[PDB]
């Protein structure tokens, strides 16, 4: 089984076994995550969205359409995710852009994520971080101050 | 009529036809929100707020005292507003600092607005933005990494 | 006495007189919180946690495991603390590191602290700074544009 706080509002059963879905989320429908999952208070997971085994999202994140994190990546609080670069107000896209953090990596606490970003297998972004390009496999990236 | 989810605490009656206001929101009694808009989870509304027609205001988003926003306006998860530039614990100002973001104007995910800051018509600000001066009508400002 | 909202999930007896905790709060059982805060809308606040006296909380903060906040301290909202400087899904560390805001601090709303970090008496903190290394008594600190 897995474990649905009574103040979260989740709307979708594709939720895997050990999962816990803590305080004041949202999560859509068509939403898919895996087993032994830890999404935190505050998080809202939209519907076309696929997050996988073992993954951490800390307090206060947003999973947009079209944003996929495989297995055993953290994700630290307040990470921020985008899907429209030119973002106008009732502008609907045809089509979202696609952001996939790939198995391992974690992104520090309050980073932002632009659109159509891959962060690759067991990389490592700093807290703050603005990500504006894909980072490589294994690499620490950092906005330097 | 206007669609306040269950889940949100909405003590405003000042709220335009078409706009929904979703799960997990607080919203203050003088609060003006007008038609179309869309205040996604999470967010924070006061009193002495005033939002246009059509604006889009992502998750996790708090709109404080002193803070306009004009119609058409969109408003990325996680933008930050201020009002008080030099913050103490209890040492309330006489008056907060006024910003306005204007008509058609778009603010990027995770972006800081400083107080008293004006944000010009259809201006675009990149995700993850520190904005500390105004930004010109139409122009697209970020902070270079 | 002290004021917890209905929307709030306050686990902690241990919350001085004067204290106001908003909707969408939630607080687990070792926090101890002083007199006379205010723990604005959406915050998170752990066990391993201590908060003086007159501190404000904007809202959207977390404060882990390890955070120390002393008395009169302003904390902007959607400001990040972090308490794993390499963290990695499922890889609990053995301690986590210790933050301390000392008496009178301010941080700027949407700052990231680092792990580890002293800010010290009084120091003032701009929006949006990532903060890596400690900050001297009286400092104001700001990451440059
Ligand atoms: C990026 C990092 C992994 C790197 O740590 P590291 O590789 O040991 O780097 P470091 O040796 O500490 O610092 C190297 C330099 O980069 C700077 N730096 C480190 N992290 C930075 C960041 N996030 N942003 C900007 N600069 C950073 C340091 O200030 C230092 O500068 P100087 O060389 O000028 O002194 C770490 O600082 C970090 O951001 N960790 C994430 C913490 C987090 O968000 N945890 C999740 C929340 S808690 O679970
Ligand atoms: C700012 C922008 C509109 C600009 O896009 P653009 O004008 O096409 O710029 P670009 O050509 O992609 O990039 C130009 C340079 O600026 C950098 N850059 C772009 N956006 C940046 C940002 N937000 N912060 C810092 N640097 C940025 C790029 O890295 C690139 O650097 P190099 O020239 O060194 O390669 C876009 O990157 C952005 O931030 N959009 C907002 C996305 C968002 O927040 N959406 C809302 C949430 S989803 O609805
Ligand atoms: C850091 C500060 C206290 C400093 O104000 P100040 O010392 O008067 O600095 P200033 O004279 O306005 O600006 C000096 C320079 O630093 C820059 N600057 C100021 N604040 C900055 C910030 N937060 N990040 C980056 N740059 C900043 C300005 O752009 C200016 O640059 P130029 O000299 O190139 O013009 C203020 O800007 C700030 O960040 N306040 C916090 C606001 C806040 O978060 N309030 C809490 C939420 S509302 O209660
Ligand atoms: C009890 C409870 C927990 N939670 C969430 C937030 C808590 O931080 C988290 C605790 O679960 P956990 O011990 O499995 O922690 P994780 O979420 O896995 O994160 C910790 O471990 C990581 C490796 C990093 O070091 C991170 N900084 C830590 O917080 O669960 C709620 O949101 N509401 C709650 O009521
Ligand atoms: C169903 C539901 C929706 N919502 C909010 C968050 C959803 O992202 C949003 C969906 O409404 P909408 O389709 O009108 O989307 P908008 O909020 O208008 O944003 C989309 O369109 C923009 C142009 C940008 O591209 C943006 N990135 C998109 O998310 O409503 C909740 O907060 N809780 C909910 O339960
Ligand atoms: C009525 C109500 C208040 N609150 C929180 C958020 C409100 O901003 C806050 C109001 O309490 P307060 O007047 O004691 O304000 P403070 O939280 O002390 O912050 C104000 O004063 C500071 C010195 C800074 O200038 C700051 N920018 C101001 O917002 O309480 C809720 O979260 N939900 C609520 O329903
Ligand atoms: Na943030």
């Amino acid at each position: 089984g897995h474990m649905i706080h009574k103040l979260a509002d989740v709307q979708s059963k594709n939720i895997g076994s050990g999962t816990r879905i803590w305080q004041f989320c949202v999560v859509l429908p068509s939403a898919i995550i895996g087993e032994n999952c830890n999404i935190c208070s505050h998080c809202f997971i939209e519907n076309d969205v696929k997050i996988g085994n073992n993954v951490t999202i800390k307090c206060g994140v947003q999973i947009w359409d079209g944003i996929e994190i495989e297995d055993d990546v953290f994700i630290g609080p307040n990470v921020t995710f985008t899907n429209d670069k030119y973002p106008r107000s009732k502008q609907y896209p045809k089509e979202f852009s696609k952001t996939i953090i790939k198995k391992g990596a974690s992104i520090g606490a309050n980073a932002t994520i632009l659109p159509g970003i891959t962060i690759g297998e067991n990389a490592m972004i700093g807290a703050g971080a603005i990500v504006t390009k894909d980072v490589l496999p294994h690499v620490t990236y950092y906005s330097k101050i």
